[PDB]
């Protein structure tokens, strides 16, 4: 997160760390990811594409630190990685960014809700925030476009959603975004989401309740003037993700 403040977990319940174990005892942060259910969690395609193998993932919930344990933190093996069959990558465009995790523990149980694990709301079908809309953005990405490490302290920040038709225009990424896509962006260009916030959350309070709009996937650089944080929009999702979190 470009800009934006450090918080705590508390502030973001539903948010989970995803890592990947590697080969010896090297673990390392893939992507950010949102407990949508107590066995699910949701996320970007992108982030597992190239390493489909769910045995080597991780999943944290109630987690503030990148590389430290929190109090009341909750460790989980990942049973399901659903991928979506239609993604696919352009020049800047990630079609179909999203991703579905079964979560369980050693003991095989799923999250168990406390005051730093909770659920966040999907939204109904078609119904999005009107564009101008304030939203907050979480995760443990990157401070600034020329850093190699990531923070250890969690970070949100607040942008602001911008319609197709601006997001659209020529100076900003003309046809490379579609329908299923959000675009969102700080009006002065200071904050925004960058590398190490993918899978992420867009949340928006939508009829005063929080829900998940968007989920972080892709943009050109990070808080770059004209350059809007590109979500995958999560409403049109809805029939695939039911689909695949029943049996
Ligand atoms: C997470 O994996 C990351 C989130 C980027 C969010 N960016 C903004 N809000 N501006 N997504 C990606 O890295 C995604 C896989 N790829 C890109 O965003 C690429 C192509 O669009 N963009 C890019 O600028 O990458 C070049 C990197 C810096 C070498």
């Amino acid at each position: 997160i470009i800009g934006g403040e450090f918080t705590t977990i508390e502030n973001q319940p539903w948010f989970a760390a995803i890592y990947r174990r590697h080969r010896g005892g090297s673990v390392t942060y893939v992507c950010g990811g949102s407990l949508i259910s107590p066995c699910w969690v949701i996320s970007a395609t992108h982030c597992f594409i190239d390493y489909p193998k769910k045995e080597d993932y991780i999943v944290y919930l109630g987690r503030s630190r990148l590389n430290s344990n929190t109090q009341g933190e909750m460790k989980f093996e990942v049973e399901n990685l659903i991928l979506h069959k239609d993604y696919s990558a352009d020049t800047l465009a990630h079609h179909n960014d999203i991703a579905l995790l079964k979560i369980r523990s050693k003991e095989g149980r799923c999250a168990q809700p406390s005051r730093t694990i909770q659920t966040i709301s999907l939204p109904s079908m078609y119904n999005d925030p009107q564009f101008g809309t304030s939203c907050e953005i979480t995760g443990f990405g990157k401070e600034n476009s020329t850093d190699y490490l990531y923070p250890e302290q969690l970070k949100m920040t607040v942008v602001k959603l911008i319609s197709h038709r601006e997001c659209q225009q020529p100076h900003y990424y003309g046809s490379e975004v579609t329908t299923k896509m959000l675009c969102a962006a700080d009006p002065q260009w200071k904050t925004d989401s960058c590398q190490g916030d993918s899978g992420g959350p867009l949340v928006c309070s939508l009829q005063g309740r929080m829900t998940l709009t968007g989920i972080v996937s892709w943009g050109r650089g990070c808080a770059l003037k004209d350059k809007p944080g590109v979500y995958t929009r999560v409403s049109h999702f809805l029939p695939w993700i039911r689909s695949h979190t029943k049996e």
